[PDB]
């Protein structure tokens, strides 16, 4: 196989890839938004697909949960499959007092409690930073669709089941808008390969005040986010 | 759903669960070694099954790749599903000069480059340590099956595609026998819940000498490892 | 005095402030580009001025050298003086193989070897991240002026006279475009106050290949950069 | 050293058996030799760190003090494995516990030990290196206790550099993760055994419950010591 | 120019230099205590002067605020200007229960929350330690002038506007006598060049009790401190 | 009155010399203290109290390493109400201008231990000798016409160092002494509002591999102990 974790042949992925944690959501995106989609990977159930969106080649693939998982898949996509742009699409929590469930968050950079970026920069602070053209394309696509967005920092944690006192309050004080588990691992890999990455997420829960989007609101948020991402690919 | 990542209801998992990263390997284990088997989870494609091995209830489920992924699944199994014992089964690399591809490694403790255990113990060194009853059951099962084993430390990394100079040589100097991605995250979660965990792996590659197991060797080693793990469950 | 380091009264600063390390350069900006400018601070020689640019209120003030120095001045400006936006303007080195002397660098986020941001976020990785509106206004201003720009990460070091082996090569591998000493301290303070910050710098030296801008190239680069920043304030 | 085999040990090469019991107090090493070893001879006196070599039930065995703390045991154990060609060290001592199901007088067999020392990070490029006991040693201690009908607790220790701790929240975190023994040396011993391809373990008796403040009486400590040392000595016959 | 930050020619600085953060205080020292004084640096407003005290050449110059700033100026003074001794003079807070506002503190070593010294000593603890001949010369000068002094540790912070719970109480418990922002960066640079440094400060504020020196007390303490420093230079 | 010391408060003088080897503690008491009484032998860690030229003085072993000295010193300051501890010992050096037989008076000590970060919220806490003690040692050496080196020590947890680049960095920043305990002593003295210092003689040059002979070690020890004893008179 071309990699230990992907049965796709070189060339089977488009230069632009959307990725989400849940492979079954990758399949939903392919089935509902890609034309002439073909499954190109099923190793470990991590479904990946390639088709077109409005005539332009586009792939979508799951990345699993957490920094180590996305790091495997993204490293391979840039190195082996010669992908140029990855947009991560997902859901997130928020702690920011002026961000609400159903909001769409476009990530400019992501903090983390992982050690992976310190290990790349001699132990120093290496900001996991989205590519500006990708950020701008997402922002401009949402404007054209008349969909309000929040633009700012995410925080990528290794621990879904946090026991850490004071973390949420510190994230809120510094206006982190999205809490998720992967973006801080993706951005430095794109940098290593001289490539591009970004992230867009919908807010499912307010971590501080405990609001939670209903199933119907989650479907609407998902449709808005995915249309923003798809339209942005046409400008990238 | 009982958790965001698992559609099983409390009671659907046995008290002992084998887990491996690849959900398709979890399915292979269920199909080839469990009787009375039923599928109990398919959220995110992370297949899980419950059946019997030699009459005793046993579950087997995928955990995905990396510490953050296994942490989600294992926290839930212990907390929500009331599981008492998780045995991780998988493949690994080795750096040890006296360990060879095809070998079976029983893990007594695992080091890591993750921050998750420092965060649990006020920044200090918290050894991710296998439960002694579990280690002993694996060791004694292998002896009873006439299968030689290596017993000793693993190292769980967040980065499959390592760029770290000197790491392999240090691991070799201190006789780490297995390099994998998850066990250091599992053992402290078992500790938190007053429960039990262990790990057994097959050596697919020698990271120093670059030897690699043939497909035939990987089948042999899998058959040895899984029989040891299954027989151990009868003693637990 | 309103603060220990600033004799200005509350209200003496405009809501938007350009800052540079050298107070004599702050004076040069006030003298050559601001209308009806008045000096509002001279404590510690850290000259600050308020006037208008194309009739819009604007202030300019020195910040001194290094994170601790800018942290004092910026904390006071946001907290006591109720400043809404700070744009840092300066010079930088580069290590990136495709960035050259005289290039204009617009900073999206900055790494650092300082501890100040770990101390704000429970020891974790807190990306010092520029405000997107500010970044965009700088990018669009440069486009209108027909000045090419590089957009991406800076690195803010505490040590001008670096002795650190391997740092430059790692910065280059991950495409850090600017090496300076202050931006990583500014952005988190802006966050704390729910305010905005950014940074634009011109490349005076290639740290790896050793090209250095002449005095005349330095003046031309400064003229380009300051016009970009001033025009950006009209959009903010 | 000018004439000694190491700077801290006057024993000649070969004066130590391949299996060595070690405890912090050199006077306890002497008590162990006097009361349990036959054919015994003192082989070290440097720094008062008494060490002895004889036999236990016919098999060669040594016992020597290691002093207090990771740096001290590191000196002695590095020398034992490197210069004296020792194959197995079993640390014997006392400990505190924070675990809610461990009580004073319990015997703890250590599978691995955490620490607040930097010595293991320095061995593994700054990463987490678990100080891990050798499984054959752990198993021999467990099986020896079973044969003597002495109950044991088996699990993690924590080795601290600071006896007089002022650290808030530490005991509660150790209890939450079921650390069974708090002492000062095991985390330094196990990685040195690894470096030399050799074996190490640890067994300790609980003198104090750090949470509930229960404390063993002197007579309970004597019984606990006798049980522990019998377990360790019998384990050496299987190693 | 001889360096990027100093317009003095080599030789224009005496072998001993007093430095303080505020360049206007450097000018005050020159105006009131040096004879034959001339200004030798004006770059960045960081005024420096050279004259004589009781016939012996002596320089005084500002160093700005924080470790990065003093590091630039001191590295240059030792390396380019061939200075042999730098005595930092300034103001400080105190946390010590036996130290009071108005007191003069002679610094033997300084702690820090900066990373600059870990980076010099392989990540380890490197005490920023004053040169004994300098400490002794200050102590003996004070004794000869019949001025009592406090002698002991300082703490050099990167963050003037501290938000750090428990810091002041730990500093008080261990009898740190002075809190300031620069000494910990100066002493290791002196070590690197085989040169000498020390620090003497006046207590302006008690951080624990909140007492503050009156203007008259600040004048008395300044007069004491500067006379101690000047007399010490005659013995160095 | 402690788990490691059978003495009771008042059994130690207010000033205590300490060295790693308890047998060297006994040598110091036997050869330099008048009217000396043994006040501890728990764990073999001999301690003694007598007088030097009329002034009460004690001498006791501290064992090897920061954890060991921390136990003994914490107890001395807390239970035994000691006011001044002077550590006396041997050291290595990496400094190009320090040689075997040199006497090193320590002003501060670096370390690879975590004990000081844990006392100061993770930050850099310099283990710093008390100035009156440093000065007393320097002046006593001057009075005896013995040259001294005055400067930084480095206290390591690992005698058998495998660390590449360490010696070269210590040399570049002119650390004059390498040993194993002083960085643990000075912060404990700070905690109790008390005084500590350290003096050591160079037995080995770690870079040049020069090593002191038996005769040279005797001369060096006699020089150092006389400096420390005479310093106690001024403290």
């Amino acid at each position: 196989m071309a990699t230990p974790h992907n049965s796709a042949k070189v060339g089977d992925f488009a230069e632009t890839v959307l990725m989400c944690g849940d492979p079954l959501r990758a399949k939903l995106i392919a089935d509902n938004y890609l034309e002439n989609a073909k499954q190109v990977n099923s190793v470990r159930g991590m479904l990946g697909f390639t088709g077109t969106y409005k005539g332009k080649p586009l792939s979508v693939m799951g990345h699993g949960m957490g920094i180590p998982s996305i790091s495997i898949y993204a490293e391979e996509l840039y190195n082996v499959y010669k992908v140029k742009t990855i947009i991560r699409v997902g859901t997130c929590g928020t702690v920011d007092p002026n961000v609400h469930v159903r909001d769409v968050c476009i990530v400019t950079a992501s903090g983390t409690d992982s050690n992976v970026n310190r290990m790349r920069l001699l132990g120093h602070d290496f900001p996991a930073t989205a590519n500006f053209e990708v950020v701008s394309a997402l922002v401009e696509s949402a404007k054209a669709l008349n969909i309000p967005t929040q633009v700012g920092k995410a925080y990528s944690t290794d621990i879904f089941y946090s026991k850490e006192q004071g973390l949420n309050e510190a994230l809120a004080q510094y206006h982190f808008i999205a809490v998720e588990m992967e973006s801080a691992g993706l951005f430095p890999i794109a940098d290593y390969y001289g490539a591009r990455a970004g992230c867009i997420c919908t807010v499912s829960d307010h971590i501080i005040t405990h609001e939670s989007a209903t199933p119907e609101e989650r479907q609407t948020s998902f449709q808005n986010m995915i249309k923003i991402a798809l339209e942005a690919t046409l400008k990238l």
